[PDB]
């Protein structure tokens, strides 16, 4: 009966994430009941004005009421609530969270890149790379990527990089990012071989549903990257509103995931890896492994 | 551009679907879902207990602000089942509209059966082919039968998943489901259901008949007997963990597979497709003829 609950404000979809605690002999402590994905894309604002705008910050105020309520509902014990790069970004980032406070009664944090990249269900990764393999926890975000390399079942690079599905489309990825990115793979790539990745963020789950490769009664999905290179093959060449209608992609995705795609496939193809295995969890799954640690 | 919205204040979830007008006609843009589980309290209690209307309360408020969000056209929100068996529902949705503005109709069944996603059923039967579409929920269950494009017959049955779990169906209401089960079988061969509701669009995953890039989801009534056996026997709360399911959903999924099945058996249909539309796309459907 005990609910802990977190909000991500990332750059595209906020979302309202709600597990509970299960029973001591469960495998996973924590199971989710109540997931929200609602598309604000701040960062189409934060990345192109340097700002959120009052629709925005609107819609915003209105979102964190309708996810207090929701909360409420729920008698979750407690929650944080934490946005990213958009609200990084933001030149009126206070402005904006203080609004939301005075509003709603919601106190959103506004995390750094090292931060966000270590605010992760490290029970999950713990338990993935536990064979002592390399894996890289690749988060592919609104506005950035997150990458965490694993080897013997320790951490051994964490890095966040300011390329994002949003940044990408609104063409604001600045000068040396992209370079300093590949720089950054191709030194994993020759001290790190045979190479997994755990792929996170809400394109990648649907990219793993289009390619055939749904989790359905198995513990874990696991896509090969060819099959997403199939994927991407097909989704590429279509505009927008046809890969909406003809493959049931809402709006706020159907754009977005060809970036998407994109990331996942260059850190394959430099690293050489074949598999990315997708354990559909991400940052709000990591806000609330804090707070079950923090309430033992 | 436009948006449309509709709220389905079902007996185990209640949904919030916002779609936008294309130039499909009607693109899915946001969907929420949230367990109030009202029949609980309406098939036994026969009433809305006070927790539960203090959370639709709630609810509709935080649907409000998302219909805020997107400055829909219009919308429109149904009770089904559990409110039309609870005596004070009209009291907490004349207190649900004081509160919040939202207004709700209780609808009955046959109207209830009737509110759907005519657009997608004309695709799925332009063959001219035998389809039962089920809508699976949980207070009631609705069948249409369809024939050479045309409906036969439309009937709301008093079973659904949490009615079942709570040993309240009425065995005169299974004695009719079965007979009427029986008398279409008799009639029209080669059936393929068309199921609906948020059960189904689970177990199709579970069995591995996800559509993800094809049209649509197809399920062998096979693969669903399969994954109903390796369910069954697993604890409800073995099953959450084991096969991530949601606590809301992991009860509920064995009944409503259990009269999937029993439809199957008796109609001897082969497939079930799923279509992943339900009532709510039914209500935004004729919220957008109301306004072309
Ligand atoms: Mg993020
Ligand atoms: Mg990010
Ligand atoms: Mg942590
Ligand atoms: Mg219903
Ligand atoms: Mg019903
Ligand atoms: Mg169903
Ligand atoms: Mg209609």
């Amino acid at each position: 009966k005990v609910h802990y609950a977190a909000i991500d404000v990332g750059s595209n979809a906020v979302r309202l994430l709600i597990k509970c605690v299960n029973s001591e002999g469960m495998e996973e402590p924590l199971s989710k009941v109540l997931i929200m994905r609602v598309p604000i894309r701040l960062g189409e604002d934060s990345f192109t004005k340097g700002y959120i705008g009052e629709e925005k910050a609107d819609n915003m105020v209105r979102l964190m009421r309708a996810y207090n309520e929701m909360m409420q509902i729920y008698r979750v014990k407690d929650y944080r609530a934490c946005a990213t790069s958009a609200m990084r970004d933001a030149s009126n980032a206070e402005a904006v969270i203080a609004q939301i406070r005075e509003k709603t009664g919601i106190h959103i944090d506004i995390i750094d890149g090292d931060e966000e990249a270590r605010l992760v269900s490290d029970n999950h990764i713990e338990q993935i790379i536990s064979d002592g393999g390399n894996y890289i926890y690749l988060d592919v975000g609104g506005g950035s990527t997150e990458l965490t390399l694993f080897s013997d079942t320790h951490i051994k690079h964490s890095q966040s990089f300011d390329i994002g599905t949003v940044r990408l489309l609104s063409e604001k990825v600045r000068p040396y990012v992209r370079e300093a990115f590949r720089s950054e793979l191709m030194a994993i790539t020759k001290e790190y071989t045979d190479i997994t990745i755990i792929g996170t963020g809400g394109n990648i789950n649907r990219l793993v549903r289009l390619s055939g490769s749904d989790r359905g009664s198995s513990r874990y999905s696991i896509m090969p990257v060819e099959a997403l290179h199939k994927t991407y093959d097909l989704l590429k060449p279509i505009s927008t509103e046809e890969r909406m209608v003809r493959f049931h992609l809402k709006p706020d995705r159907a754009d977005v995931i060809i970036p998407a795609a994109e990331i996942f496939l260059e850190v394959a193809d430099i690293t050489g890896a074949k598999t990315i295995i997708a354990p559909i969890v991400g940052l709000a799954d990591g806000i609330i492994e804090d707070l079950y640690i923090r309430h033992q």
